[PDB]
């Protein structure tokens, strides 16, 4: 097993399409012992997490909630047992109010909405690192999920800004994590048919932004030298497990692109 | 005159060291007619703006204030006269609470503070574009001030994240501005001895972060193939005027580095 | 005049569509005194250079030719007069054998051909800097022409590799040039209908690479927030003159994108 | 074993410090069956390759030699047996004449020398891909070794240009490789004490370039959030094996930084 003997916390499962679900599945297949965290609808998440290869504790974590964050290391320790620490942490979380995305004009998003999006999508990467680094082993790994925001694009709007902020946060988390002998990296994935995406795609069913999204998806597979299948989160899940393993031990503050190589090609 | 006949709004003057003061000075020398905006201490700003080569209207603008933003185009029109529009807009504004910078630990900044910093330093670039694009001429230019956040560094901390967000915002502002035939770009300047910097440098007088800042300054001039003088904002002011002119007409969504070429050299 | 009183050498004129022709035209309109250099068909070039706003000396320069390079500073000095030096130098030169481009398979280009292309397109930027820096004034400017090679693309093939090398050469030329108080930068232009392009486009009239090139052109104007007109070299010529002026005095080793902002947008 | 059952060709072994030696060692520990290639001093290389965990065929390959390249797939097939194909290929090869590096002035390198360096260090990545892709399995992986050339630096000089070219070549190799279901990536390593480096460091023992190299090494470990040990090629070897494995299946045309995260930090 790639992750045999490792204890890994995975946030972000909401459906069986969640990138986090597939990260969790592949990690368990590779021998990892998981602790899962979920937001809002815990009973629902439990039903999904029951479909994984193996049992795992499920803890509540709303990254907006300072009490949840303050108690997290303690609750995790209770789950994995005193004297044990985490080897990995996966941040697979994001949010942006509907005003900040889709067909909504970029200029019409109130800062209150943008700020909430940045809180959950970017700042919380630092929040989770702050909470969990004190219970991580040397050689450990923190991984977050990114969508390449180096260029602007239709529809993604303020989430692009939140991802740009996340990339910057990741470089600073790496400075802190290094003191614990821990790496911090992001995986920039290509588009995957998840609940999050269905909210975006669904919000523009018939408008120009919806058409633009479909064009972006077609262009992605065309540009990717090895192609890109939006229906398959496995290549992304494997990439996250690679960073969680001991096989990328000199990479930190960085971004690994699991996108079919699309970002390396203009056309 | 490089900017002969152009009407240009300049935000961000607070002292005679302000990058905005030097942008304003050089622009007037090149024939521009200015409208200035100021925050908080208007009487003080007036005293400084009296030391410019020419007279210019001074309007109050707190970019946190939705009423100030909603009335800005109207107030500007009153200043420059009905039937007239702006050819340029300079955003030279930034803020980050003390908890988000200096020697303060990266993990100890409350999101309330980070959010305020991002509001003023990044979101407000979009706010100003939204307010002013309806009164800009085709061929016009919006310019904001940046500090290269591509890599993490000591002390700059959450302001780095705010600049990463600003770069992303600028790429989206360019999409909107293009509909008006208007360009949007940032100037990434090297370090300049201003009031803002004095707040940072001063906040660490004797701590490791203070030493790190001095090291960064020495490294900057060393790396710059043409050198770098932190005591001189003129090269930066000229670069902004270049983007405000008609001489970079095919550049938008972009970043021009006025940093002595330091970002192009490793050592 | 933007370049009033400046003495500027411009290489690369071959037809009235040459980017160099338009750089030369705009520079003269802005008061520059030019020295032109030409390759191979000097009588032909003379006929074109006669259509510029003002007269200018024309010197032969084959950048492959070590004797031409060794005598260049001397020949230029003879042209502009003893005691006078250059304020600017424009490298607007490129070449790649047909085996290295178009529909030709990437793997089928012999190194002898690739090497010749890199010699003329990249190494010669250093050659010209070496020859001319000893006769340049402090505050001077060297500018070369680039086509963004950060990502691979159809048809451009080995020329992309040559441009990647040129970008690297430019960063090293900046180190040397800085000793003379001289800047070195590239302008990355979007596609322009020139003789060079006609050789590429023409070499694939009816093949997949030809179709791919047309798609790239359509995508360019779509992505550019201010649009892109391939029939108009003026915005590019103005950008080069901006770098030749005193208005970008803190930029060196760098690349300015005159591409309608296309490189800042994914779609 | 990470690479259990995979057949992998590894070029570039010359001493027990060679990055390729450590790639080969770690790959064998992970169950790979290797084919090694060597240049010039085959008896010497044999003596070193005898110190690996397991036996492996050693074939002669001078990447300058068109006959060696034309016969390589045939010779490899003879080594691994008819009906068998390669799963991996490692390019760990570089060369630059002494005129192109060290204390030698950048402008004094003859193109004949630069061209030879680019041939071996960059073009040959395409040469090896061309020769070996016809005998690679789908899901296969080609990996080359890089040193981040995004910025100029002392001493590395024309090798920096060769690496910039290599990065561009890699993006085009990925386009070709994708047709075979094969990935192509580079690993950008931090500095490692090898024979190659000893040639550079040794060539400046007492000159400014030698001092600059020592400063670069100290700065590297300082900037790396997890530190950097130039005496240890293992983290780099593991990173290459990660790309050779099935665990980064959606990454191609790309660069993975095994540098302690140094390239993500300014200071
Ligand atoms: N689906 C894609 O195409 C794609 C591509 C690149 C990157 N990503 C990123 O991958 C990650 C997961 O996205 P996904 O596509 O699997 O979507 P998803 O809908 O399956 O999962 C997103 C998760 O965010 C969690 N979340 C939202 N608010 C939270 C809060 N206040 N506290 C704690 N958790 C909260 C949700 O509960 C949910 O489980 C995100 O960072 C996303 O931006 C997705
Ligand atoms: N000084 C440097 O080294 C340096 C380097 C690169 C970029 N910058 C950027 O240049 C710009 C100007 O900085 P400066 O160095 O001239 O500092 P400065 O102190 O001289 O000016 C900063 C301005 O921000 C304005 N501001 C703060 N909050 C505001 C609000 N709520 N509404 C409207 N205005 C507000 C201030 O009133 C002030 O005039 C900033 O974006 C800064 O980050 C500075
Ligand atoms: N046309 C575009 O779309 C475009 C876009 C971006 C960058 N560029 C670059 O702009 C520059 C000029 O290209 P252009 O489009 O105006 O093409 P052009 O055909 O009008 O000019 C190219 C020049 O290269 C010169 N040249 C070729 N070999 C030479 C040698 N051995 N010695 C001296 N000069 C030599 C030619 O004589 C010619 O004048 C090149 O570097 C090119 O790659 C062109
Ligand atoms: N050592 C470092 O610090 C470092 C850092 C980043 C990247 N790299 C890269 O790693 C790779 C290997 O370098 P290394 O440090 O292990 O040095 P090395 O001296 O141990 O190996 C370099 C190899 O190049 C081979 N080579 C040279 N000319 C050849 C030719 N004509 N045909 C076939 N092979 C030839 C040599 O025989 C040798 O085995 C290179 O691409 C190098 O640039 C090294
Ligand atoms: C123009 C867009 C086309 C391709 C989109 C790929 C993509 C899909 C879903 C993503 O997830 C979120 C998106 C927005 C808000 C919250 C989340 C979360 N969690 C993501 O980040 C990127
Ligand atoms: C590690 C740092 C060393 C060099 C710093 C250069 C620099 C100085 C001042 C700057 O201005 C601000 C900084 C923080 C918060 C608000 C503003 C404002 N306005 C800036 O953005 C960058
Ligand atoms: C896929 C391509 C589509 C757009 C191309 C834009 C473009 C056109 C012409 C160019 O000039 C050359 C090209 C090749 C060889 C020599 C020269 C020269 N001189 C260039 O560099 C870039
Ligand atoms: C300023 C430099 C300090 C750090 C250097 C790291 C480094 C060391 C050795 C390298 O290998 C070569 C270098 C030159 C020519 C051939 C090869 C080969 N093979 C390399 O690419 C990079």
């Amino acid at each position: 097993g790639l992750l045999d003997g490792k204890r890994i916390l995975v946030s972000g499962i909401i459906t069986d399409s969640s990138i986090a679900f597939h990260i969790a599945r592949v990690a368990q297949e590779q021998g990892a012992q998981l602790v899962l965290t979920g937001f809002d609808r815990l009973r629902l998440i439990q039903r999904i997490t029951d479909r994984l290869p193996a049992k795992a504790p499920l803890l509540e974590l709303d990254v907006q909630n300072e009490e949840h964050l303050a108690s997290l290391a303690g609750r995790v320790t209770e789950a994995i047992g005193a004297g044990n620490k985490l080897d990995g942490v996966v941040h697979s979380i994001g949010f942006m109010p509907q005003t900040g995305m889709g067909i909504n004009p970029f200029f019409d998003a109130p800062y209150a909405d943008v700020s909430k999006g940045i809180h959950i999508s970017a700042y919380s990467y630092a929040s989770m690192a702050k909470a969990l680094l004190p219970i991580m082993n040397p050689g450990g790994s923190i991984v977050g999920m990114d969508f390449d925001p180096s260029r602007a694009m239709p529809a993604y709007n303020w989430m692009t800004v939140a991802k740009s902020a996340l990339e910057s946060v990741n470089r600073f988390v790496a400075r802190e994590a290094g003191k614990y002998g821990v790496r911090s990296n992001l995986v920039a994935a290509g588009p995957i048919r998840t609940l999050a995406m269905s909210a975006i795609v669904g919000g523009a069913l018939g408008e120009e932004a919806g058409a633009q999204i479909q064009l972006l998806e077609e262009g992605w597979d065309q540009r990717a030298p090895i192609g890109w299948n939006m229906k398959d989160a496995t290549p992304v899940a494997k990439t996250v497990c690679a960073l969680l393993s001991d096989w990328l031990p000199a990479t930190t503050g960085d971004i690994i692109y699991a996108d079919g190589g699309a970002h390396t090609q203009l056309l």
